[PDB]
């Protein structure tokens, strides 16, 4: 049992995990792919198993894999025909990702390997047992976001991984790992109690 | 699959439950007692019929009821003795209330009618397949809240059916239903959204 959170702005994406849940593709310039789980382990791996499979061992031309993907729609087909193919080996998935020449987008990847993607209205995805602080996401969250406020109103969701994609970089440089033992998150986390409880003494104004 | 929240303040209890799962006892002046339930309509019913059962049926005099009960905790004891043995015909409950000599008392129940006590540490109970919105009451939550303040926490974290119960008053008379088109709740809801949008743009200041 574990929580993850990705986010789709017009900069770019974030991903973050806690405990690996977060998984990393690369093709230097040309496209990069995250995967989030929050199933246990054995589903976790036989997933990157399946889709490492292909990349590394497929003789068939025709069969898709992520480095062969022409876009990111094609790439989330691939890991929901990996999520199904598991089955044969009750957690969604979260991909996404960049493929030169198309904008980042970002999915939500059900058991059958059906999914979702990520609007302007919907820019963002919890898994997990607990979707820990939805609601401050829905209220808060919006796609203009920079990445960095991103990242920070993703991690007061929740040691955490942590990945930010800046769009047209093709490459994930921004990559951290946080601890509850790290003084910066501590520092945001006590001031975001402090900030709730002064929203809070303003709105008790209001009756119901 | 439903939400129950309870509070206990300086000045009394507060218990919402959405949707019946709001139960409620009294003896007029002696005692009031309330029950929240996020089982199933059977596993509520059966835990209220055993509770009624004594209430109504029972002779043996040293077999302790809700009306027999000297204190809050050995009402607390009743309702776990109906909740274990209610098992015989997966959701924790809340049980609270007052009984005359002595302060309100609120307890969370478990499966095998064991339970806890909230304090002036912890006042506050959540149950229910999600925990909506535990982050903002372990953050905002206070002992010495006014009953209408800690009213508007608990609807925030959420038709809901709301009791405020009053110290030494040893009534419910502050019921109340609020469904989805109360124009109150909408008010204090989009303000709440406002102030968190408000609170997150001041603490973004800091770094991570
Ligand atoms: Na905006
Ligand atoms: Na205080």
């Amino acid at each position: 049992g574990t929580y993850a959170v990705a986010f789709r702005l017009e900069r770019g994406l974030v991903f973050a995990a806690d405990t690996k849940k977060l998984q990393l593709w690369r093709q230097p310039g040309e496209r990069v792919f995250v995967l989030l789980s929050a199933g246990n382990l054995a589903a976790t791996q036989a997933v990157v198993s399946l889709i490492n499979e292909h990349l590394s061992q497929e003789t068939d031309d025709e069969v898709t894999t992520l480095f062969t993907a022409p876009n990111m729609y094609r790439a989330a087909r691939v890991v929901g025909d990996a999520v199904r193919e598991a089955r044969s080996i009750n957690t969604n998935f979260i991909f996404g990702g960049q493929i030169k020449g198309e904008r980042p987008r970002l999915f939500q990847i059900y058991p059958e390997g059906n999914f979702i993607e990520a609007t302007d209205d919907t820019p963002f995805f919890q898994i997990g047992e607990h979707k820990y602080g939805k609601p401050i996401l829905d209220r808060v969250a919006r796609s203009d976001m920079r990445l960095g406020e991103a990242a920070k109103l993703m991690l007061l969701s929740f040691p955490i991984d942590l990945v930010i994609y800046e769009r047209d970089t093709f490459d994930v440089t921004r990559e951290k790992r946080i601890s509850a033992d790290d003084e910066y998150f501590r520092n945001l986390s006590n001031a975001w109690s402090d900030a709730l409880r002064q929203a809070f003494s303003k709105i008790e104004e209001f009756d119901v």
